[PDB]
């Protein structure tokens, strides 16, 4: 059912999805850790995802949570990382794999490229701040409808829950939807982290 289309640097479609990584890095409480140390990236490749029946699925149930909510899906785009994403691709998002999470910040995705906290890093040289082997991440189409709102299925009468930080400083939100329907992995990003100079 997938298949993935190739994107041109040249294309606005490609830079407004690299401006949309780069711009939310941010600096990390465990000092780059999970994810590595970086200030940006460098973009390798970037793919439009195609699925027919993953995104009927998609749309159809924007539609219904649109109706319960004063017609406003409260669609965002939003990333998500996993060591799973080629199943992503091509199943779509699943519920039972308690939610699925979803950041605005790319280097909080990026944290979890390899696994929890980064898992033991890269398959080959085990290192989470690898700045040779190639990650993934998916930017993707994420419907909240009525968020719960959480100052750090889903709580009766929503349609999401949003993790607004509190504690910290510079950081983004984070999100959690309950229904796979909900999200659509519209962009497969290829990169590495970047060593500063
Ligand atoms: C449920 N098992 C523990 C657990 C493991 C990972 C995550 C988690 N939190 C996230 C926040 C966020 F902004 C983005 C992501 C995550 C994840 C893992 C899924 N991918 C994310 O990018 C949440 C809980
Ligand atoms: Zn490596």
């Amino acid at each position: 059912g997938t298949i993935l289309i190739d994107l041109s640097p040249d294309d606005k479609e490609f830079q407004s999805v690299e401006e949309e990584m780069q711009s939310t890095v941010r600096e990390h409480r465990d000092g780059g850790h999970a994810g590595g140390i970086f200030n940006r990236y460098n973009i390798l490749k970037i793919q439009k995802v195609c699925n027919k029946k993953l995104w009927e699925r998609y749309t159809h149930r924007r539609k219904e949570v649109s109706e319960e909510n004063h017609n406003h899906a409260n669609e965002r785009m939003l990333f998500h990382g996993s060591p799973f994403v080629n199943a992503i691709i091509h199943k779509g998002f699943d519920e039972r794999h308690a939610g699925i999470y979803f950041a605005e910040n790319s280097s909080k995705s990026n944290q979890y490229v390899y696994g929890i906290g980064g898992g033991t890093g890269c398959p080959v040289h085990k290192d989470r701040s690898c700045y040779i082997c190639h990650r993934q991440l998916l930017f993707c189409r994420v419907t909240l409808g009525k968020s719960f709102l959480q100052f750090s299925h889903s709580p009766p009468g929503h349609h999401s829950v949003t993790g607004r930080p509190s504690v910290n400083g510079l950081a983004l939100a984070e999100y959690v939807i309950y229904r796979g329907e909900q999200a659509y992995p519209e962009y497969l990003i290829t990169y590495q982290i970047m060593r500063p100079e």
